[PDB]
């Protein structure tokens, strides 16, 4: 589990989106596996608006940061899970790196500010959501 809150926005996982998520919905896209919903309060993470492939991201079944180097966003094939058929999801970035079912939400950030946040996992693979190319997160 996880969140972004920069603004008045939180940034999750559309497939661990609650229904407050749904009823405050911003955005969703099934495709990228991301659903934006708008906050009360606002938050204090910040977005990165670059093109950095190493940083760092949150592992909950390790309770670790990892420094990780990961491709650019890109349109990548996922096996069948209970979330969803086999199908491409798109803006992914791949690391080498641990994670399990519970481990998405976790940030991934660099240098810059946050980058994206956990969805995929297995085989030693990590998958981390883009979220840089979404420029209105930082207005209105
Ligand atoms: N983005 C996806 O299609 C995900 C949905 C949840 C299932 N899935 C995973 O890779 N889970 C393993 C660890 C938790 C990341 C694919
Ligand atoms: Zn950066």
């Amino acid at each position: 589990s996880g969140a972004i809150y920069v603004g008045n926005y939180r940034v999750v996982n559309r497939h661990l989106a609650t229904h407050n998520d749904w009823a405050n919905l911003v955005w969703e896209d099934s495709s990228r596996d991301l659903l934006v919903s708008s906050t009360t309060a606002q938050g204090c993470d910040t977005i990165a608006r670059c093109d950095c492939q190493t940083g760092v991201y949150y592992c909950s079944s390790r309770r670790k940061h990892y420094p990780v180097s990961f491709s650019k966003p890109s349109l990548i094939f996922v096996e069948a899970s209970e979330y969803y058929p086999a199908r491409y999801q798109s803006h992914l970035m791949l690391a080498v790196g641990h994670s399990e079912p519970g481990d998405c939400g976790g940030i991934l950030r660099c240098q810059h500010g946050v980058v994206g946040i956990v969805s995929t996992g297995g085989n030693g693979l990590v998958g981390f959501a883009d979220v840089r190319d979404l420029l209105w997160l930082d207005e209105e």
